[PDB]
RNA sequence: CGGUAUCUAACCAGAAAGCCACGGCUAACUACGUGCCAGCAGCCGCGGUAAUACGUAGGUGGCAAGCGUUGUCCGGAUUUAUUGGGCGUAAAGCGCGCGCAGGCGGUCUUUUAAGUCUGAUGUGAAAGCCCCCGGCUUAACCGGGGAGGGUCAUUGGAAACUGGAAGACUGGAGUGCAGAAGAGGAGAGUGGAAUUCCACGUGUAGCGGUGAAAUGCGUAGAUAUGUGGAGGAACACCAGUGGCGAAGGCGACUCUCUGGUCUGUAACUGACGCUGAGGCGCGAAAGCGUGGGGAGCAAACAGGAUUAGAUACCCUGGUAGUCCACGCCGUAAACGAUGAGUGCUAAGUGUUAGGGGGUUUCCGCCCCUUAGUGCUGCAGCUAACGCAUUAAGCACUCCGCCUGGGGAGUACGACCGCAAGGUUGAAACUCAAAGGAAUUGACGGGGGCCCGCACAAGCGGUGGAGCAUGUGGUUUAAUUCGAAGCAACGCGAAGAACCUUACCAGGUCUUGACAUCCUUUGACCACUCUGGAGACAGAGCUUUCCCGGGACAAAGUGACAGGUGGUGCAUGGUUGUCGUCAGCUCGUGUCGUGAGAUGUUGGGUUAAGUCCCGCAACGAGCGCAACCCUUGAUUUUAGUUGCCAGCAUUUAGUUGGGCACUCUAAAGUGACUGCCGGUGCAAGCCGGAGGAAGGUGGGGAUGACGUCAAAUCAUCAUGCCCCUUAUGACCUGGGCUACACACGUGCUACAAUGGAUGGUACAAAGGGUCGCGAAGCCGCGAGGUGGAGCCAAUCCCAUAAAACCAUUCUCAGUUCGGAUUGUAGGCUGCAACUCGCCUACAUGAAGCCGGAAUCGCUAGUAAUCGUGGAUCAGCAUGCCACGGUGAAUACGU
RNA sequence: GGAGGAAAAAUUCU
């Protein structure tokens, strides 16, 4: 059985939006810069540990947000990085982009996080139990009331594809008044292709 | 021996270290090379791209002038068990009995010293092991003394025990006396029920058989029924984990001849007993020889069926045999898978054959005891299942047997038999397992309970006809690819004339239609005309980067690009299905040698692992339920584009005016078996009140652990494998729409609850700026023209249709039905032939309610009538939503 | 729960 992907079962509900910006008759054009947007900037800060980027438009200005785990490597010495992306960002949109930086504190209790974690450990040649337990482990101490992870591939190079999953705690999936956070991303190895599956259950 | 041992002086760190191993057993790891190859190996086994096991290098461990390998012996091995094992199910109790030799043997007394125990004498050479002393500079080595070692000969002692002799006694054993029961065995005779065959009356067309049939018997007269006769085998009810026997085994009745057992007495003898190799005898069934008998059944055999085949199971017949007498054979899951004898060790409860006592007039009931036969259970034993006074417990005597699986109960030899074969019984070789009990799952062509529009009760359909659409098949240059029981087939496709397009024909291109960098130029593109089906070529006007940067831009060249090419069985991601089915586990305790178990089993109740009551468990978590959306009632806040009541106005809720009422949308309230009666220990169940609403009120979203190598390399991404002047790229035309046929899903009808004509009411939810498109005018109509109001609670789409009211038709293949075809047109589009949709006039096919069969649905549901939307220039009977009218039935598993 | 007797149904394959 087929489970429904838990962030879109609490968009609206619990949740919010990533892209705040009302529009008509100008929603098809603005939703494809939104997503080239979001794809350049994924492009550009891949190893800056980014966890959220967020976009809103008034009136001919184009405002990011990107909630990261290490700001000093977004932003710069004194605003290298941060205006390299802001006039590569102007150029792509033809706008005026403004670029906002905040900080994740508890960066263990993202789940896009420990998944990258994941996943680069997997594909430099790390056991995926040993990986799994001990993300599970950081997760746990950081203050987490759930956690479960699951890796699915060809598990060590072998001939037939398996999945293997662990958890922690409870994490309730039915449960609409219950935040937990999803992510998912894929392992690049020289096998196939492997993936990595992360809900946490926070507190609320 | 011999200038030998030994000793004295000078020089010298200089002339002197190797082997095996490093994953576990077992002490000691890193890197490189290789890639199921090279190879290692005593075993577990390592080697397929990250090798502490292969080779090497570094390091480490053990030993040392030695270190490894092989061969033989002992240990570990309790794996021949005297010390020191066993035989219910793992290998291991002869099928049973009678008994020679042998082994063992109740109690007491006297006597003997054969066994037993002990003292003394002689001897058990030297060397060797051992103890104490010594000698070599130590040690090895050598010497001295001592000790050890015998079922040893002579001889002296003791007499508890085993043995011998002489006596004595009954508990063992047997006889006597009195009763009891029994399918114990052999011989002769007899009885009834039933089957078969034969003869004769009545009677006519089938009988028999199977999952279905057929072979077969029958009109030459069956099957059926009544009467009589012949012959053979087996003994219904009684009948019972009842009885007898050593075992095999023994069921009708009567008689004759015979074996064994139990209880009662204490009369009699006085250990006369137990076991028992070799011998002798009995021994189910099948089989053999001779002679009878032969009704049923039935190996072999034949025919009919089933099956792909059917040397079988099933059906119709049928010979040996089954029966009797005599003689062989000598086997079995011959089993309680448990050898015989003796004694000891909690209880409860049936039954067979006896004995004693108490109650009681008898009957009967109660207690005690002997010998059998069943069940439940304590200690104890067992790996466990389990056994447990009928031991598999505790002990002793005697016999038989076992030592990893296969080869094999086989071969050679021997004895027995008429034969079939029986008894005794190996080895080479090969394997590292074979096996017993129990546990958690997964299956069964095993079972029980419970639920679901699964069946039942109903309503409407499908299968019949015409058309629309998908699939198979066939055809074709191509008819592009995918989906294949349920879970493929109005499916991907929420729009195939061109494009989409992946397929085919013909015409063209080669760093390229699409990306980064390179080298020169920097704005190239757009436009006109000529040729061409088009892609493309040929001339002119031509290209205006900005501030060396950058993205664009033309030329030439690579590095490279480009694949809807294959593998969904190498994958990520997404989905179906069981199924919104009710499950999946954990913590702490207890029970088990252990893996494990309990909670989670049992009885009720629920939609539900929902809850209650029990119970060695007490709780919790993910799944159920709740939190989210919508609908039904209502309060506050807010009145425009919504509403109009009381007021003036108008073709008009129009204009003025007002939020009263509907309405709109934010926040709350409200339903919880909350209260009442009955029932129940409780959960719960049946009714009642109030309330808009009553039993999770109606409906959504929500899909746990797992199943199907389920679907998708063609949405995307991706390992590996393929093409690269082509499997890439551009174009015009065609095809995906073919048509003897079969299947799936739908639409329209077969008419009077109806057709035609006229009149006339009542919705909801949605869409609209390169868009919706009003009024008016023109047209028979599809439509044209016109341009108002709208970025919308305002304007437009927008006529709702069934329903209702009048007139007509009057049961007719028709004033039903609309396919099919002829002509003339309308729109969209460059273009409507293949191949769009719509209209007018003409034409007027099948079709009379649909066979075997099959589908949906439990209430605002089914049935029926319209409306809107996505895709979309145009195109839906499909899909997704919206309202109008609005049922029947559910006894039950 | 244990022991004894005992009916009726029955196609082939995966
Ligand atoms: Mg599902
Ligand atoms: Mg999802
Ligand atoms: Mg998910
Ligand atoms: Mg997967
Ligand atoms: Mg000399
Ligand atoms: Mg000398
Ligand atoms: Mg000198
Ligand atoms: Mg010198
Ligand atoms: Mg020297
Ligand atoms: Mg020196
Ligand atoms: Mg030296
Ligand atoms: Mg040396
Ligand atoms: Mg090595
Ligand atoms: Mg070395
Ligand atoms: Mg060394
Ligand atoms: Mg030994
Ligand atoms: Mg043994
Ligand atoms: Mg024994
Ligand atoms: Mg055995
Ligand atoms: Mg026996
Ligand atoms: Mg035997
Ligand atoms: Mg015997
Ligand atoms: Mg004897
Ligand atoms: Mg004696
Ligand atoms: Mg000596
Ligand atoms: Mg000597
Ligand atoms: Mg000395
Ligand atoms: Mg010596
Ligand atoms: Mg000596
Ligand atoms: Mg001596
Ligand atoms: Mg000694
Ligand atoms: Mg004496
Ligand atoms: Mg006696
Ligand atoms: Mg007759
Ligand atoms: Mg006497
Ligand atoms: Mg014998
Ligand atoms: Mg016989
Ligand atoms: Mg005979
Ligand atoms: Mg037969
Ligand atoms: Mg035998
Ligand atoms: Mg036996
Ligand atoms: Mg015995
Ligand atoms: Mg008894
Ligand atoms: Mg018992
Ligand atoms: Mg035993
Ligand atoms: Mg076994
Ligand atoms: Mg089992
Ligand atoms: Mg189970
Ligand atoms: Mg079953
Ligand atoms: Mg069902
Ligand atoms: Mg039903
Ligand atoms: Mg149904
Ligand atoms: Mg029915
Ligand atoms: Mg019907
Ligand atoms: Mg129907
Ligand atoms: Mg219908
Ligand atoms: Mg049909
Ligand atoms: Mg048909
Ligand atoms: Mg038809
Ligand atoms: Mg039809
Ligand atoms: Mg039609
Ligand atoms: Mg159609
Ligand atoms: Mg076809
Ligand atoms: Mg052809
Ligand atoms: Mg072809
Ligand atoms: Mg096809
Ligand atoms: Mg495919
Ligand atoms: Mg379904
Ligand atoms: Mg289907
Ligand atoms: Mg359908
Ligand atoms: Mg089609
Ligand atoms: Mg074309
Ligand atoms: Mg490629
Ligand atoms: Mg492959
Ligand atoms: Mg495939
Ligand atoms: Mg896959
Ligand atoms: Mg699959
Ligand atoms: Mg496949
Ligand atoms: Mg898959
Ligand atoms: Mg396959
Ligand atoms: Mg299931
Ligand atoms: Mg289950
Ligand atoms: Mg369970
Ligand atoms: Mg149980
Ligand atoms: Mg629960
Ligand atoms: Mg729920
Ligand atoms: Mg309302
Ligand atoms: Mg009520
Ligand atoms: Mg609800
Ligand atoms: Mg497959
Ligand atoms: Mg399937
Ligand atoms: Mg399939
Ligand atoms: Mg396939
Ligand atoms: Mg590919
Ligand atoms: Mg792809
Ligand atoms: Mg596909
Ligand atoms: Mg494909
Ligand atoms: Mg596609
Ligand atoms: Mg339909
Ligand atoms: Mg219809
Ligand atoms: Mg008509
Ligand atoms: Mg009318
Ligand atoms: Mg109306
Ligand atoms: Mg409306
Ligand atoms: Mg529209
Ligand atoms: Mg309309
Ligand atoms: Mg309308
Ligand atoms: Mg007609
Ligand atoms: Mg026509
Ligand atoms: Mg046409
Ligand atoms: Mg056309
Ligand atoms: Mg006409
Ligand atoms: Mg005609
Ligand atoms: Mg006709
Ligand atoms: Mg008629
Ligand atoms: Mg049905
Ligand atoms: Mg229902
Ligand atoms: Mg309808
Ligand atoms: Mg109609
Ligand atoms: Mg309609
Ligand atoms: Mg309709
Ligand atoms: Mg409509
Ligand atoms: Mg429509
Ligand atoms: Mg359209
Ligand atoms: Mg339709
Ligand atoms: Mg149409
Ligand atoms: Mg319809
Ligand atoms: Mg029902
Ligand atoms: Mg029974």
């Amino acid at each position: 059985g087929q489970k429904v992907h838990p962030i879109g079962m609490r968009i609206g509900v619990i949740r919010d939006w990533d892209s705040k910006w009302y529009a008509e008759k100008d929603y098809a054009d603005f939703l494809h810069e939104d997503l080239r947007i979001r794809d350049y900037v994924a492009k550009r800060l891949s190893d800056a540990s980014v966890s959220r980027v967020e976009i809103e438009r008034a009136a001919n200005r184009v405002n990011i947000t990107i909630h990261t785990a290490k700001p000093g490597m977004v932003i710069g010495k004194g605003g290298s990085e941060v205006e390299a992306l802001r006039k590569n960002l102007n150029e792509l949109t033809q706008k005026r982009v403004h670029i906002n930086i905040v900080e994740i504190k508890r960066a263990d209790l993202d789940a896009k996080l420990v998944a990258e974690n994941i996943a680069r450990q997997l594909e430099g040649r790390v056991s995926f139990r040993r990986a799994q337990k001990q993300a599970i482990q950081r997760t746990m101490r950081a203050g987490a009331k759930g956690i479960k992870t699951q890796v699915s591939g060809r598990l060590g190079g072998a001939d037939i594809a398996r999945a293997e999953h662990y958890s922690e705690g409870t994490v309730p999936l039915h449960t609409l008044r219950a935040d937990i956070d999803y992510a998912w991303e894929e392992a690049d190895t020289t096998y196939g292709k492997l993936g990595v599956k992360v809900w946490i259950y926070r507190g609320e």
